[PDB]
């Protein structure tokens, strides 16, 4: 390891409280992309100029064109990246990547196959995996390990702030700090849990309360802390018992409640380290209306994550909006503080 004096921040955009992304530059001169920063994956990719326009997703996103980069280095190795909600495929390339102030030589996927569902619903183009090299497809070095290698970051950590959405332009959608936290977006103290293992941003969860009754994950279970997931997710069995306690109808791939019922829905707590992490109804309901004649989506959905990672709860954007999150690679722990 080597610690310098820099921290660097990335400004994020917030789309409808479901997508949080910022800007990176790839190549010389820079080609800019909107990318999700995702603690649940370890690869960088962006759509490629070599993606058939019969993939409608490649008609609607920014495409990396290697033929316009004087700093491109060929590799060409095929890879497939499986995400919870979809899959992309392409080949490895190397170029210079601009993220915050920071310039790093990085191996990434040029995606040539990008399915309409879900990528036509993406405001972002690509992904910067903030996971460990142990999960990296093609054993490629993740961008954060390559940034640590430079020895410029004050600390071997990064931090996520996800804001509530705005009707304003002037709202900061979110912020990643590389090498630190920003005390301007949290208050009180960080409270830390140690990872199960190095190699996955996953921690032990001791319980899940729905009011006063600890009626879920009663023994113990796993929480993946997933900056790239929109929702809080548990296992189909876990959720159908959560969603019974709340009084919510199962639809295709979300649960709903009558909009008028939304505000009187109970608190949901998550026991992590020595602290209860409590979300109000306002925190997990898309309160779009108060009518008995409309339906309102919950920001807790059902996801069966396959082994070895799973089966596990995932704490995504619904949870990070309330709790500023620090990802400590030096001490293999996660710190939560109350976001402001
Ligand atoms: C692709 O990259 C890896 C990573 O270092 C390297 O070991 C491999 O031989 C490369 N292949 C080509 C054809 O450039």
């Amino acid at each position: 390891l080597t610690l310098g004096n820099t921290t660097s921040s990335v400004i994020l955009t917030n789309y409808m409280d479901t997508q949080y992304y910022g800007e990176i530059g790839i190549g010389t001169p820079p080609q800019t992309f909107k990318v999700v920063f995702d603690t649940g994956s370890s690869n960088v990719w962006v759509p490629s100029s070599k993606c058939s326009r019969l993939y409608t997703a490649c008609v609607y996103h920014k495409l990396f064109d290697a033929s316009d980069s004087s700093s491109y280095k060929h590799n060409g190795t095929e890879l497939t990246l499986r995400y919870s909600t979809g899959t992309v495929s392409g080949f490895l390339s190397q170029d210079i990547i601009t993220v915050g102030g920071i310039t790093v030589t990085q191996m990434f996927g040029e995606v040539t196959e990008m399915p309409a569902l879900p990528f036509m619903l993406a405001e972002f183009d690509g992904v910067v995996g903030m996971g460990f090299i142990e999960q990296a497809i093609g054993r490629v070095t993740p961008i954060f390990d390559n940034i640590i290698s430079q020895g410029v970051l004050k600390e071997d950590v990064f931090s996520f702030y996800y804001n509530r959405d705005s009707e304003n332009s002037q709202s900061l959608g979110g912020q990643i700090v590389l090498g630190g936290s920003d005390p301007q977006h949290y208050e009180g103290n960080f409270h830390y849990i140690n990872l199960i293992k190095t190699g996955v941003w996953q921690i032990q969860m001791k319980g899940v309360s729905v009011g006063s009754s600890t009626l879920l994950c009663e023994d113990g279970c796993l929480a993946l802390v997933d900056t790239g997931a929109s929702y809080i997710s548990g296992s189909t069995s876990s959720i159908e018992k959560l969603m019974e306690a709340l009084g919510a109808k199962k639809r295709l791939f979300d649960y709903v409640v009558k909009c008028n019922e939304g505000p009187t829905l109970p608190d949901i707590s998550f026991h992590l380290g020595g602290k209860e992490y409590t979300l109000t109804s306002a925190d997990y309901v898309f309160q779009e209306s108060y009518s008995s004649k409309k339906l309102c989506t919950l920001a807790i959905h059902a996801m069966d994550i396959p082994p070895p990672t799973g089966p596990t709860w995932a704490l995504g954007a619904t949870f990070i909006r309330k709790f500023y999150t620090e990802f400590d690679r030096r001490n293999n722990r996660i710190g939560f503080a109350l976001a402001r």
